[PDB]
């Protein structure tokens, strides 16, 4: 008998590449399978007005669901961060070995289940480059007092070298940077960067360290969720899971077709790295921190525990059989 | 109202992660089409034709099957390039192929003759060289050296003097031991060691031959055609959800099994192929695809698709993953 017509906010501006592509993917995905009888309608920033209020409009159940990044609600819980990625942590494939059956999905649910919020998987971007700076960094006193915008663990750490970083949204990035309310900001990569026009006024292109594998979140309101009857709460389920997986190979195409032109088409984008006494800093401040958030929580020291095993595990297998391939063939 | 299939698969029963695969399809599309369709699947102790999936699709016997496109080079060449290509791409790489870079489309080309829809299946990553009772030291060592190894890579062996041999799988372990073949290859250390192949033989060589191996999900044409379209999109959008899951659960089952192998086998010894060896096998895989191009247009279109393709997509992975891999 019954219809469910849904609403999903997301961060990201209208028609945004990639990222708005996983939520109409999964919107219609649902459609079709369910045959109408689920229908999702997505409200972008433009309509919303609020990139960032995607944690409280699907607690308060306003919105059914979202999608957005779980590392944007530090502020709220300090253990959404570690679902998102961590820097010097895990590559795409593997994090994806450790949500489905390491047990990150379980240690999610655990976080989240106390918002009443359910979290899945919304997207990887695979590893994402360092960023767009306005002049080099040569010593780790240029990151003192850098304005720069950095999300997640990252941001912290490079608070703990003296940086600001803050987390502006999306839309707010290249007008903040042109004004020098920011230095230096970092957002995916070639997949999505160049549209942005960062290096109009930012020409050093730094490689990555800080996010090797961002998976972005859909977020459920659990008592909607309970609302649907059990064959339309799998289709959601499978194609939230279907819509993400394809997001990384979107990501991954997006960014070969970009970097492809990004090599023949920008004569002034100059690409950087970190000079090694920086990026020894950079390690040293994570483990720093690292050691200093398991401390004060269990469950971060739960979250951290795993992670950082489960790297140690699955790392070995990615050295002995796709690092080992790529650095010699 | 209830659609009731079968599907065929080559795996034995309850064969871990292939078998999974097929498993998890099926439940997913059980439980979202609330019964409407489902699937029962018929390992190869129930079938008795582990590489007959080809024929039971083709003819409808069974509605799906769940295989490897590369064990039908018997009967079309092309089918070898939706598994895997020696020196190929990854799984990441391979999936972005498929879905955004035209791969899912020639494969439609080439299985539209035999009214079969061929699907990703479920990427097993990077595969291990194999299994070896004696070292290989030089291009000398591949000479007369009997061993089982699928798709393009025992075409390559070939061409250098070795014999690739076919044998079941349930033989292979027997086959090794027997002195049947002198050497095998099989996936990792995801499935390698319920096999036993660690007893039999002390070498254990990185890979190659087959990157980011790709199984695959058939499905009858007709058989597709006669749902509506609501159980249509489930089945598809089952499949490929169960395809990417097989990935992650191959991930995490290799470094599992790679961490109890280096626990519980002591004298299994790694090994890498020597400089000179690799070099003489690149040139004998390229030299060989360049001859099967030129002689069938619809090679030739794939191989050039798979080229252009690896060459951008590469950079890519050179530029992220590898080059933070190589860092930290
Ligand atoms: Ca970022
Ligand atoms: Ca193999
Ligand atoms: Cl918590």
């Amino acid at each position: 008998d019954k219809k469910y017509r849904w609403k999903l906010a997301e961060t990201w501006g209208p028609n945004f590449p990639i990222f708005g592509d996983a939520t109409k993917n999964m919107a219609k995905m649902v459609k079709e399978m369910s045959n109408g009888r689920l229908t999702i309608r997505i409200d972008s920033s433009n309509k919303h007005k609020s990139a960032l209020g995607i944690f409280d409009f699907v607690k308060s159940g306003q919105y059914q669901m979202g999608h957005s990044a779980s590392y944007y609600w530090k502020g709220k819980n300090f253990n959404t961060m570690f679902f998102t990625t961590v820097p010097f942590g895990m590559i795409a494939s593997e994090q994806h070995a450790w949500f489905y059956y390491g047990g990150g999905m379980e240690l999610m649910k655990k976080v989240y289940d106390q918002y009443g919020i359910m979290s899945f998987p919304g997207g990887n971007t695979g590893n994402q480059m360092g960023g767009w700076f306005k002049k080099e960094i040569n010593s780790v006193e240029d990151l003192k007092g850098l304005k720069m915008r950095i999300p997640g663990f990252a941001g912290e750490v490079l608070a703990k070298l003296g940086a600001k970083p803050t987390n502006i949204p999306s839309g707010e990035l290249y007008t903040a940077l042109e004004r020098n309310t920011i230095d230096a900001l970092e957002w995916v990569g070639p997949s999505l960067d160049l549209r942005m026009g960062f290096h109009k006024i930012a020409p050093y292109y730094y490689t990555g360290w800080h996010e090797p594998g961002t998976e972005l979140q859909f977020m459920v309101n659990q008592k909607a969720y309970n609302s649907l009857p059990k064959d339309l709460q799998k289709i959601l389920t499978v194609a939230m899971k279907a819509a993400a997986y394809d997001m990384y190979s979107q990501s991954m195409h997006a960014s070969g077709v970009n970097l492809a032109s990004l090599k023949k088409d920008y004569p002034n984008v100059q690409m950087r790295s970190f000079p090694k006494p920086v990026m020894e800093a950079i390690v040293q401040a994570n483990d720093e921190l690292l050691e200093e958030f398991a401390a004060k929580d269990p469950m971060t020291a739960e979250i951290l525990k795993s992670l950082n095993d489960y790297k140690h595990q699955i790392r070995a297998w990615t050295n002995l059989s796709d690092r080992a391939y790529l650095d010699n063939f």
